[PDB]
């Protein structure tokens, strides 16, 4: 298992524009197009991202390419963020994948706001962090996915995804 497979599981794969759990227009493997309520705006962002007139539909290859870019961006966002980098540097490989999953879902800024949980992860206080992470809107809104990521930080293994 790895980051790509893990996210592919959590996000799924859709080839036509769709609305995510927050009702925003998305496509592919969790690639957020826009927060605006306009479908046209979404088709516009889509074409600009793919580089052709898509008409709201993309191929598998195109989805994958977006996904690759998004994963890379996530790492790099981690590494440039002063509250995140240090955490990431302290963790082992499986747990780094759990931090990336969260950044991919909620953005760098959203995760950096889990100050207290971050501190706990840095200290390697697994159970405590797991409890603190669950006291969040993130957990109450997408509880199954959040449980998977949380178990991942708690245990340092991929069991939740096997
Ligand atoms: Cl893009
Ligand atoms: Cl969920």
């Amino acid at each position: 298992m790895n980051i790509f497979e893990m996210l592919r599981i959590d996000e799924g794969l859709r080839l036509k524009i769709y609305k995510d759990t927050e009702g925003y227009y998305t496509i592919g493997i969790g690639h957020l197009l826009t927060k605006s309520p306009s479908l046209n705006a979404a088709k516009s962002e889509l074409d600009k991202a793919i580089g052709r007139n898509t008409n709201g539909v993309i191929t598998k290859d195109e989805a994958e390419k977006l996904f690759n870019q998004d994963v890379d961006a996530a790492v790099r966002g981690i590494l440039r963020n002063a509250k995140l980098k240090p955490v990431y540097d302290s963790l082992d490989a499986v747990r780094r994948a759990a931090l990336m999953n969260m950044v991919f879902q909620m953005g760098e800024t959203g995760v950096a706001g889990f100050t207290n949980s971050l501190r706990m992860l840095q200290q390697k206080r697994w159970d405590e962090a797991a409890v603190n992470l669950a006291k969040s809107r993130w957990y109450n809104q997408t509880p199954n996915r959040a449980k998977r990521v949380i178990t991942t930080f708690r245990t340092g293994t991929w069991d939740a995804y096997k």
